[PDB]
RNA sequence: UUUUUUUUUUUUUUUUUUUUUUUUUUCUCCUCUUUUUUUUUUUU
């Protein structure tokens, strides 16, 4: 019953779909877009991913 | 004491040509464990 309910509310897409540069530009001069190096976890591998400015990724 | 006649190896040579490696499939796919991540230093 779950099997349905997450397969359909999954649809047609898997990840955001990235986007033009001017827009980087200007949401960093604007202020707000951080940006800096980023690793990951290697106990944990799929889950603990910071992005070193930590910002945890899960 | 036994004469005379019954052809034979197809004829021919003095024709133009402006393309080009290959060639045509097989789907989506759960990476297990003390961690933040340690870090100067000196002898190559």
């Amino acid at each position: 019953r779950e099997r349905e309910n997450e397969s359909q509310e999954s649809h047609g897409k898997e990840y955001p779909e990235h986007l033009p540069l001017e827009v980087l530009e200007a949401g960093i001069k604007s202020g707000r877009y951080i940006q800096g190096i980023l690793n990951v976890n290697k106990h944990r591998a799929q889950i603990e991913a910071f992005v070193r400015l930590d910002i945890l990724i899960h």
